[PDB]
């Protein structure tokens, strides 16, 4: 019985993709493209590149995930 699904993973944000996206490095062997909600963006200043945050990868495409929690 498998169970590979979505999960959280800490990473860093250092890249500026288009269409409101950024590259999240999981150089611990993984590379990804995440994005931050719009509400927060407009409700707070965008921190410079390299945001240590929590990345969530999905089974429909781990090469893609989202950010949810950031740290300096």
């Amino acid at each position: 019985m498998s169970k590979e699904d979505s999960f959280e993973m800490e990473g860093t944000v250092v890249d500026t993709l288009p269409n409101t996206m950024f590259r999240v490095e999981l150089e611990n062997g993984h590379v990804v493209t995440a994005h931050i909600s719009g509400k927060m963006r407009k409700n707070y200043i965008r921190i410079l590149t390299g945001d240590k945050v929590r990345v969530e990868l999905t089974p429909y495409d781990l090469s893609k995930g989202r950010i949810t929690y950031r740290a300096r």
